[PDB]
């Protein structure tokens, strides 16, 4: 069976843990403020690699493969989750960001979520989008939460809405 445990008790659990260490934590509170300021969109390669540089031309160079490549658009999104007992910021990666954009809006599709959010933000319609990630303010869900030491990151592994 599955156990849940409060943002109180996994933070405290992450101030008293070594740099190297991870854990795992099954969470349900809400969503609040997807964060709009920083890039929300990032470029990737199949070879799993994050780390990829655009040239002039239409040219996307991948650091770990290193050959130019033609990668997809991933949805990389900062929220804070809350529940009753606490408050956190954490990471929703591309899986996860563009099940609840797909979630909110279902004509669009998982795969194109990225492509769909680069799409509207760089041609005049962010509005559309931030008016997109309001209705996922205070939405509730189940989250399967992770933390680290590096600071103290959270990242969201799995949603599920309730
Ligand atoms: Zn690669």
């Amino acid at each position: 069976q599955r156990i849940y445990s409060s943002i109180e008790e996994i933070i405290q659990q992450a101030q008293a843990s070594e740099i190297g260490q991870k854990k795992e934590f099954y969470v349900y509170g809400n969503l609040v403020s997807i964060q709009m300021k920083n890039k929300l969109y990032y470029y990737r390669c199949t070879c799993q690699g994050k780390s990829v540089l655009k040239y002039h031309g239409d040219s996307f160079f991948c650091e770990s493969c290193q050959q130019f490549i033609n990668p997809q658009v991933h949805l990389m999104l900062r929220a804070f989750v809350q529940d009753s007992t606490g408050t956190i910021p954490v990471m929703i990666f591309d899986q996860q960001s563009s099940q609840l954009i797909n979630q909110i809006d279902p004509s669009i599709h998982v795969q194109e979520a990225g492509q769909y959010v680069k799409n509207c933000i760089e041609n005049g319609q962010e509005e559309i989008i931030r008016q997109l990630f309001s209705k996922l303010d205070f939405a509730r869900f189940i989250f399967e939460i992770q933390f680290e030491n590096k600071e103290i990151a959270y990242k969201v592994l799995k949603i599920e809405k309730e």
